[PDB]
């Protein structure tokens, strides 16, 4: 369970993110938990990676994405395990 305090959270993107996050938004330094988890849901049904009808899981294994999380799948379910695999990849800024 997460509590709503966690998209406040100011992020500045490692390099592979940054990558993936300039595909589907603006280009900047910092961003927020809400604006990361926004741009890679964009990301992942632009390029129809979620099989909703599917047990809502997301396939990754032919994308950069699966090299940025290091899995060939997951679910948008497991919501703690999505936000380690991000935040292995950006840097928490206070
Ligand atoms: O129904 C739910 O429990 C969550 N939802 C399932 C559908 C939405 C959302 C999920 C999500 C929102 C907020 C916090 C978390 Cl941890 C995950 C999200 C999203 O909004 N951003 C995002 C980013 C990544 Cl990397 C993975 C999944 C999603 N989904 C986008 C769909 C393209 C898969």
């Amino acid at each position: 369970q997460i509590p709503a305090s966690e998209q406040e959270t100011l992020v500045r993107p490692k390099p592979l993110l940054l990558k993936l996050l300039k595909s589907v938004g603006a280009q900047k330094d910092t961003y927020t938990m809400k604006e990361v988890l926004f741009y890679l849901g964009q990301y992942i049904m632009t390029k129809r990676l979620y099989d909703e009808k599917q047990q809502h899981i997301v396939y990754c294994s032919n994308d950069l994405l699966g090299d940025l999380f290091g899995v060939p799948s997951f679910s948008v379910k497991e919501h703690r395990k999505i936000y380690t695999m991000i935040y292995r990849n950006l840097v928490v800024v206070n």
